This record gives structure tokens, sequence and C-alpha cells, in this order.
């Protein structure tokens, strides 16, 4: 089991920089749009209270400058301008020759997908995560990132599901859809925000058992089941998901022979602590593995 | 703590992936210039993988044995003009140049280190990963039969350094491959038998690092004014399964940011092995050896 994410050439070949006035940071250039982070507009001065109707009706084309680095590099002239949400969508004058077949996606709590981390239009590592219960992932970004871009790939088409924004008081990160809505209601602002309490991924609890169980670690598996009901309810008063069966794991129930309401029931169990005893090397529930990871990574 | 399995864009070396077919055997193989390297097994009968005779094996090869097709981006009419064996790889020699070779070296990598793996399947690219080579040259990787001839790098500037060329999964979960000199790592064999590794370490330098990651991060519960020297720390981790300590810069730019010297880590390391006493440093209750100093200063700074 690693934490295995996309190969990213196709998305490297869609990061750009993005400048308006003296701030800049990555945008994202698919066919006509370069999409990015709308606190580009802002002047250091009104980053903790910004007005951003205001910004962007001073904003003309030609506030606005987006530089190609990487590839055949090119210089695109904005001719447009747009907000939505919390995402500037500038339109410019070329299309993207290498825009991949993609869509826009929102990821659920305890779906993983990959990230391009860049800085000044570079892409400069890539990297995978889940989206935590609470709507932040636990990333690994600094100043600069603002605009890199999160994404799945179904076959061949890839779904851009985030674009960075900020990061928390405490270690983790967040960012907003394409829809340009942020994750978890986060402010793009300048200002202490409190995130919720985090949940276990209960889902991604069940794909670790199942890949312990896999790998020949099964002490934990009884004859006593809860049944998804019960332990959704259950879940409420205890920081864990609700439970929701895919195809995925279901085909991890048939492959092992346990039943996903065994799993529930040990979850329930194994909360309490482990009693002295590991799982895969762990002391405690693992939920950053999808059933995705387990069903691919042991095929 | 901000710190992730940090792998590069894996788009340059993309670029490079073919597949190779002798026979009725096929893997991967990496497409540099007008060169084609790939594990020297796919020559090999499958009645024959266990005791292979590589020598005569590429006696009976012709120019014709081997296929090489790209199938990603701009695809191949690739015809193979030479190949040569070179320890456990073939060197194919192909009459197109491969427009998108990188800047790249050969560099054998050490004990500790981290590099990028792009994992393929029948010449694409199907998952990106980052690992340390473990003490006992093998890597926890993620591959799949079909895997072999993916690829491990690191970069420096512009310039890509292979490291890794995928081979074997051993008994435990555990991988191996060889340099693109040649040399399996571990001087394990390219042959289909058991093969038993030696005892795993933990990498006491990468635990530093992570340890001046979590004193970064306000966790530092851990550090006492006791200290225990290098040459000390040293003959104790012969003793107990840790390696050698070896100071380097990357690691005195994380002691002078944080005013917590390698010795006060050294002694908490000898603590923590023992027991981290019910509490938790970084979310883990366990000593963390898979993030390397160079990590932490470049994550975290
Ligand atoms: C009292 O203030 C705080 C209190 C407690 C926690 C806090 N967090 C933040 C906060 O996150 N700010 C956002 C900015 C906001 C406006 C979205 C921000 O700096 N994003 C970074 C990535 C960040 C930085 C650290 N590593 C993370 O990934 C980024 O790349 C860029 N930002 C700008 C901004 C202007 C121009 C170019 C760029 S480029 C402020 C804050
Ligand atoms: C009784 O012998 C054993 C006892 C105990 C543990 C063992 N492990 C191995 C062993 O690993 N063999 C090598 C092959 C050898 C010869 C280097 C191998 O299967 N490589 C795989 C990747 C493996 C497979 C599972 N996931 C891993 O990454 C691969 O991709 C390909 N192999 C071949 C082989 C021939 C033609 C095309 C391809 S393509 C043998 C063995």
């Amino acid at each position: 089991l690693v934490k295995m994410s996309h190969p990213s050439g196709d998305v490297e070949a869609c990061m750009v920089q993005v400048t308006c006035g003296s701030m800049t940071l990555n945008g994202l250039w698919l066919d006509n749009t370069v999409w990015c982070p709308r606190h580009v507009m802002c002047p250091a001065d009104q980053l903790s209270d910004p007005n951003y109707d205001a910004l962007l009706i001073s904003m003309t084309n030609h506030s606005f400058s987006v530089q190609k680095h990487i590839g055949a590099p090119a210089n695109l002239r904005v001719v447009g301008h747009a907000m939505q949400g919390t995402l500037l969508k500038l339109t410019v004058d070329v299309a993207n020759p290498s825009t991949p077949a993609y869509t826009f996606t929102t990821v659920k709590p305890g779906a993983a997908f990959s990230v391009l981390a860049c800085y000044n239009g570079r892409p400069t590592g890539t990297f995978t995560v889940v989206m935590r219960p609470n709507y932040t992932i636990k990333g690994s970004f600094l100043c600069g990132s603002c605009g890199s871009v999160g994404y799945t790939k179904e076959g061949s088409v890839i779904n851009f599901c985030y674009m960075h924004q900020m990061e928390l008081a405490n270690g983790t990160h967040t960012g907003s859809a394409f829809d340009g809505t942020m994750y978890g209601a986060f402010m793009d602002k300048q200002v202490h925000q409190v995130q919720l309490t985090d949940k276990y991924c209960s889902v991604n609890v069940v794909a670790w058992l199942y890949a312990a169980i896999l790998n020949g670690c099964a002490w934990f598996v009884k004859p006593n089941r809860t049944s998804v009901v019960s332990f959704n309810e259950w879940a409420l008063a205890n920081q864990f998901t609700e439970f929701v069966g895919t195809q995925s794991v279901d085909m991890l129930a048939v492959k092992t022979g346990v039943a996903i309401e065994q799993l529930l029931y040990a979850i329930q169990q194994l909360y309490t602590g482990f009693q002295g005893k590991q799982i895969l090397g762990s002391t405690m529930l693992e939920d950053e593995f999808t059933p995705e990871d387990v069903n691919m990574q042991i095929m």
C-alpha cells in the first residue's frame, strides 16, 4: 500500500502563471480559459477584508497577464475577465492545444485525488490526498502554491476537482471546486478561520481492514455484525462519517469472504483502542486509503 | 504535519516509456535518444526463468527479436538496429531518437535517499509514488505483474537522474531492481528463484529530519536537554537496527533554525524507540524514517 497519484503530464501542459499588478500565482489553461484564484486581484492592504465586487469592477482585461513557462513557452493575451465564486475566469486569445478531455467534479469526503503543486506557473511536485470530512486536506503547500490543481482521471478524461487557496491555522489546506465554491465554506481572505472537528472516513477504515485481511491480519474479525443503518446512527455520535457501500467495497467483501457488517462491528470495538495489538503495523485506524486503492494496489 | 509523499511531476519520464516485447514476453522500457533500456529477463523463456543463461540467450537474439512501441502521446515507428547486454539490463539501439528526451544522468541511489517511481504496465504510465531506498536495498513500492521496467528517478535542475529500473517483488511485500549501469541493488539476481533480503534498519538521519519537522510544527514534548554524541549513537545503532548517522548540511539547517542540536535528537531517538510513553508525534506512535532532511527542508522550509 503506497500513496499513488496519477501521472501528472497531461495536467503539467496546462499550468500557467497569472499576474495582476504586483501579485502572482498559478492558473489552469483549458481551451480559451484561464482559471485562477480571485485573490490575485487583491491589494496587500485589502487582503484581510476584501471587496471582490469592487475589485473586479476596477479591473480591465489589461490588469491581467498570463505566462506559460512549461512546454513551448508563450505569452497569451487576456481578452475577457469574469468572476465565478472564488475563482477568476479569464478568457485568452489562444486555445490550449494540449487541452485534455476534462470535466469539473466536486470531490466528496473520503475520496482521493492527485494534486500538482506549482509555483510561478512551474510544476514542482505531485502527491495524493483524500478530502477530509471537515473539507480540508492534509497537503504540502507554501506561499505561491495558490492555483495549484487537484484532479482525478477516469480512463483518459481528467476530472478537475480542486484549486488551492489557503492553509488554515492548523496544518491543513483548502481551496475551491471549479464552480468556484470553497470546500467547507471557508473564505478566501486573510483571516484566522477555525475548521470543524474532523471525522474518520468510515468507508476507508473498512477498506484498510480489508487490506489487512488480504495481508493475513484478521484477528479482529468476529461473527458479530453491525448493520449499515445501525453503524450510521452510531457514527453520528462518534465522529465517523456515514458509511455508503460501493462496488469496490463489495469486491473486497467477496474476495475475502468477510461481510461489510462484520467490519462495521469491528470498527466500533477497535475505536476504543486496540488493547495492545496492531493492525498492519498500526495502533490506530487508518482512513487515508480508499476501497479503489486496496482494489487496485492489491489486485 | 505539512509532510506528504512528494514525487516529481512525471511528465518528463512519461514521454520516454515504451513497451518492449521479445517473443511472447513483454514489459516496459525506457527510450532516451537512440537507446531503449529494459530488463534482460524479457529475453528468457518461461521454462527457463529459474535458471537463465543470459549469455546464451543474447547470442540467440537478432535485432529482429525485439519489438518496441510507444503508445502514449505521439506513437511509435520504432525499429531495433542494435542490441547489447549491460549487467541485468538490455541496451537496444533504435533508429529514431526520442524527440522528448529530458536532460538526464544515471546515478546509483543510496539507502535512506528518496526517489520518484513511475509505475507502468505494457508501456502505459499508470501511477506515481515515492519511496526511500531501504538499508537492505529494497523499496516498499506498489507493483504488480507487468510493472517490470518501471523507472525510479530524481530531478535536480532540469536534469533527470535515473536511478532504478524495476525487476522483482521479494517474498515479503518488498521490491528491488537495478541501476542503469546494470547492477541489481543488493546483489539480488534477476531470476525466478526465492531470495531472502538482509534485515532492514531505521534510517537514523531520516528519523532525525522527521523529529525536526515535529519541532517545526510545535511538537517538541520529546526534546530534553540530554544529548547523545554521534559516536555513541552510532555504536548504539549497530546494536539496535538503526543505520549509522551521517550528518549533512541539510540536517545542519534544521538544527540552526530550531535551535535543537542533532545530539539532543539522537538521545530522543534512543528513548522513543523503547516507547512513545502513550504520546504521539505528528500523529504517529512510532518513529518515521521515510522523510529525508531534504524533504523537510523543501516541504516545511
Ligand atoms: C490572518 O491570516 C491568517 C491566519 C491564519 C491562517 C491563514 N491562512 C491564510 C492564507 O491561507 N492566505 C492565503 C491567501 C488568502 C487571501 C486566500 C494564502 O496565502 N495562500 C497561499 C498558499 C498558503 C500560503 C501558506 N501555504 C499555504 O498553502 C498562496 O499561494 C498565495 N496567496 C496569495 C495572495 C495574494 C497574492 C498572491 C498569492 S499566492 C491567512 C491566514
Ligand atoms: C520462485 O521465485 C520467486 C520466489 C519468491 C519471490 C519471487 N519473486 C519473483 C519475481 O519477482 N520475479 C520477477 C521476474 C524475475 C525473473 C526477475 C517478476 O515477476 N517481475 C514482475 C514484477 C513482480 C511481479 C509481482 N509484482 C512484482 O513487482 C514483472 O513485472 C515481470 N516479470 C516478467 C518475467 C518474465 C517476462 C516478463 C515479465 S514482466 C520471483 C520469485
